[PDB]
């Protein structure tokens, strides 16, 4: 029986208003009912994995397992195995696969990250998962935001702890955060961004959504506009949104939005919004594909409507060969020429680069470079033709152009990371200098940039 090359993942994103579920659920699992949908013919294709967030989550643990495990058997005959479940307060994540992926699934991880101080600290925050599956890692991150139109800078603050001081995936990969420990990272939740328009026009924006006229609500959007000026989700994708605003619905029909201020709201307008989102980030040249992003239009306890996406997702297999894994294979090199790291910062440290990759046996530390002042006051970190030569466990080329080397610019001072970023191995050529690239970020806001050639020696 053969590896896959591919799997499909279900993301589920619902903030269910502390109120039960209703009876049958399955038009999200399905992907059914506003936006990018699933098409029919799909519907008895179980998914390979299924990953369900939710806030405000009222339910044990038990009673949801039941409830999603009863929906996907229902749907597909299939009765999925528990990879991990995880709960912080009333957020809450699952993970699924089918059974014949049990033997392929390794390495579960799960955390939290409680959000805020004080006042603000004891509902909101994330919760993640990550695994390996064959040789492709995943990571999964359920996060429920600030709330209020007038928290965005709030939301943007949560988005940085989570990503700082969730600890999944491997932890050698110490200078990297979860924005570069996986192939695939699925980042969804009850993100809370509004649609930034005058209360006065609430009815006018009601109107627009019953024309299903979404364009001059989008461009309002708080999570598309900070995206845009790169204040937060840097180098993350989301699918385009064509299903009506998921927030704040009148419970038990979806016919009605719930706006006006009440003492319930504590007093604050809630124009409707695209709350509940689900966004990737995938390594450079790895197949992942969008193939629905949408709302559920018949599940109505909740003021929020559930939110789907699927995705076609490269993996590759746990490779053997005579050599590695437990040796080098001597026949496969990595070479990097005439590179150089632009950094924004003012400091004037010696920086040292690190390669860290699951083709080598353990990390690689270069020398230090040669620090030069660029033109419009920024620093430039010359290597040259200085970095160690990288010897992979594995030289075979169709495992090593599948590969990715992750990069960490460090201070000989402090040995912090100043950027970090991530090479493909997916070149046009072999034997051949390529020009790479990569931004470099650190705590998820852009540092730099890593640029120059590489050459690679496969056994072919
Ligand atoms: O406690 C253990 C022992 C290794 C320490 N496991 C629990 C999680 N396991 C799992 C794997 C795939 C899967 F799809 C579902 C569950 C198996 C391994």
């Amino acid at each position: 029986q053969p590896e896959p090359d591919m799997i499909t993942i279900f993301i589920g994103t619902w903030n269910m208003g502390n109120a039960p579920p209703p009876k049958k659920i399955t038009s999200w699992f399905l992907s059914k009912g506003q936006g990018k949908t699933r098409d029919d013919s799909a519907d008895y294709i179980p998914h390979d994995i299924y990953v369900i967030g939710t806030q405000e989550d009222p339910l044990s643990e038990k009673e949801w397992l039941e409830i999603l495990k009863h929906s996907l058997q229902e749907i597909t005959s299939v009765t999925f195995k528990t990879v991990a479940i995880h709960t912080l307060w009333n957020i809450r994540i699952v993970v699924l696969a089918k059974p014949e992926h049990e033997n392929r699934i390794s390495h579960i991880c799960t955390d939290n990250v409680k959000t805020g101080i004080a006042n603000t600290l004891g509902n909101k925050g994330a919760v993640g998962v990550s695994f390996m599956f064959n040789g492709t890692s995943l990571g999964f991150v359920n996060s429920h935001l600030t709330s209020g139109s007038e928290k965005k800078l709030r939301r943007n603050q949560n988005y940085m702890n989570i990503l700082r001081f969730l600890a999944l995936g491997d932890k050698k990969l110490s200078p990297f955060n979860i924005t570069h420990r996986f192939t695939h990272l699925f980042w969804f939740g009850d993100l809370n961004y509004r649609v930034d328009l005058p209360t006065w026009e609430a009815e006018t924006i009601i109107q627009k959504i019953k024309q299903q006229q979404y364009a001059d609500l989008l461009s309002h959007d708080q999570l598309l506009t900070e995206r845009r000026e790169q204040k937060v989700f840097l180098h993350f994708e989301e699918e385009e949104i064509t299903f009506a605003p998921t927030y704040r619905f009148e419970r038990l029909t979806r016919d009605k939005y719930a706006y006006t201020k009440q003492k319930a709201t504590g007093m604050k307008y809630n124009l409707p919004s695209w709350c509940d989102r689900v966004l990737w980030k995938s390594y450079p040249l790895v197949h992942v594909v969008c193939q629905s992003y949408g709302s559920t239009s018949d599940i109505m306890t909740s003021d929020h409507s559930p939110v789907f996406a699927t995705f076609e997702a490269g993996v590759t297999s746990q490779f053997v060969s005579k050599n590695g894994p437990g040796t080098v294979d001597s026949q496969g090199q990595i070479e990097f020429l005439r590179c150089y790291a632009t950094l924004k910062t003012k400091s004037q440290t010696k920086f040292y680069l690190e390669f860290h990759s699951s083709c080598l046996e353990s990390f690689v530390k270069s020398q230090e470079g040669e620090n030069e002042e660029g033109s419009e006051g920024e620093l430039v970190v010359k290597f040259g033709e200085t970095l160690p030569k990288l010897k992979p466990i594995i030289s075979d080329p169709e495992y090593l152009l599948d590969q990715h080397i992750l990069i960490s610019i460090k201070s000989s001072d402090s040995d912090e990371s100043y950027g970090e970023g991530c090479i493909a191995l997916r070149l046009e050529a072999t034997e051949t200098q390529l020009p790479i690239y990569t931004p470099l970020t650190h705590h998820g806001e852009l540092t730099g940039h890593f640029q120059g050639e590489i050459k690679l020696q496969t056994s072919q």
